[PDB]
């Protein structure tokens, strides 16, 4: 009926990303359902070369089309995206067993000495989880020298390969660019709209001097908002001092989201609606979703939302995960995701270890919790907790953080990301 497949996609040409965008599509439409994306990677050149660096990903999905079937749409997919060949797709893995015929090696034993095949596709497997993943046993079985896929990787550097002089790195792609935002802390400067146009665009060239990377807005009725948030949007987006800077934008209502995307939202922060997925998926911007037994909670609710964005056309690679600190009303559960931030990602692991490598953006920036520890019943006297709680938030792997006092937190970004390099 169905079989379970996973295909590498590689490319060095063109819009590398509008290539895999536009594979996806045909996988679709010549009888593939792809269920599960990898993190994106962007490999560096192990030879002298003037050609561009390769995006790797690997996709996960079912499909009736038998081995030679399958391959035949790849290499369909491969000539009619080429009318030199722009983007490479290999079968992975095919059902449970080996696979060989004239050149149909799968899986080639080339796969477990290839950081940009092994990396994404260790992504598309959990480490437990073995109840309702069945095909992956298997596929651990084929591994060449035993112990599974996951001591393949290990065998190659593991996670030692990304980093600071690393051949490969995890990207989320933005536009035309692509963000490495496991580098370096990037610091969200919040600007809120209800507390006109003209102050909004001073406190952004004040978060701009202050070192700020991102600018959050977030302003509810459907106009009311689109009326507060798009004129900002769109002199915030025309600063001449916010020329490769990104903006978030917070909002819940898919036409909001619509119209902040169409009006240079570059990231959309979603906070809970059917019809927002299918904003999401026909544009090529980065989905953060907020989170709504506390590291597997947070894990477990996490990944059946990912799931759900995926199987919608959504991919993993522009997915940024947020562990919604300062909604659960008291003290230890705040700490707590602070604290085991590491947990909450080996928690992820077991289902999606893709979901335990995607960016992690933390905002403790004077909640309640900080005020009832220290002492700061007035918000804007929690700045000190704040740089402490970021301290933390970034020592225990967060990414990004967002914060009202960008100067103080800038501060403590840039020495966090001086303590942690490896020396």
């Amino acid at each position: 009926t169905f079989e379970e497949v996973v295909i590498a996609l590689g490319s060095n040409v063109g819009n590398r990303m509008n290539n895999f965008k536009e594979a996806l599509r045909l996988m679709k439409d010549y009888g593939i359902s792809v269920t599960r994306h990898s993190c994106l990677y962007e490999t560096e050149p192990v030879h002298v070369t003037d050609q561009p660096r390769f995006l790797n990903a690997a996709i996960r999905g079912v499909t009736k089309l038998k081995p030679h079937e399958l391959l035949n749409v790849l290499k369909k997919i491969e000539k009619e995206m080429g009318r030199p060949r722009p983007l490479d797709l290999d079968i992975l893995f095919y059902g449970k067993h080996k696979i060989i015929s004239d050149k149909l090696i799968i899986p080639h034993e080339r796969i477990w000495e290839r950081p940009f095949v092994l990396a994404p596709l260790v992504d598309l497997l959990g480490t437990e989880d073995i109840d309702n993943d069945k095909i992956v046993a298997y596929w651990h079985s084929l591994s060449m020298h035993s112990g599974g896929i996951f001591q393949a990787w290990e065998r190659l550097g593991g996670e030692s390969l990304l980093g600071k002089d690393g051949i490969i790195q995890r990207v989320i792609p933005i536009g035309d660019h692509l963000w490495d935002f496991s580098k370096k802390t990037y610091v969200m400067g919040i600007l809120n709209l209800t507390p006109s146009v003209d102050t909004a665009v001073s406190r952004v060239r004040s978060m701009i001097s202050e070192g700020v990377d991102i600018i959050d807005i977030g302003a509810i009725s459907s106009q009311e908002e689109i009326d507060r948030l798009i004129p900002v949007l769109k002199v915030v987006r025309g600063m001449a001092e916010m020329k490769g800077k990104l903006i978030s934008v917070d909002t819940f209502n898919s036409e909001v989201a619509l119209e902040a995307i169409r009006n240079g939202a570059d990231i959309l922060n979603d906070v809970s609606d059917e019809n927002m997925h299918k904003v999401v998926a026909d544009s090529d911007v980065p989905y953060m979703i907020m989170h709504m037994e506390i590291c597997k909670d947070v894990a477990t609710e996490l990944y059946e939302r990912v799931r759900e964005a995926e199987l919608s056309g959504i991919p993993a690679w522009r997915i940024m995960i947020d562990p919604g600190i300062g909604f659960s009303k008291g003290i230890d559960h705040n700490l707590d995701i602070v604290m085991e931030l590491p947990k909450i990602r080996e928690e992820m692991a077991k289902k999606s270890i893709g979901l335990s490598h995607a960016p992690i953006l933390i905002g403790p920036s004077r909640k309640r919790f900080l005020g009832d520890i220290c002492g700061r019943p007035e918000a804007s006297e929690r700045d000190a907790a704040t740089v402490a709680c970021v301290t933390a938030g970034i020592l225990k792997g967060a990414n990004i953080i967002r914060v009202h006092n960008v100067r103080d937190n800038v501060d403590a970004a840039r020495l966090c990301d001086a303590m942690m390099t490896k020396r």
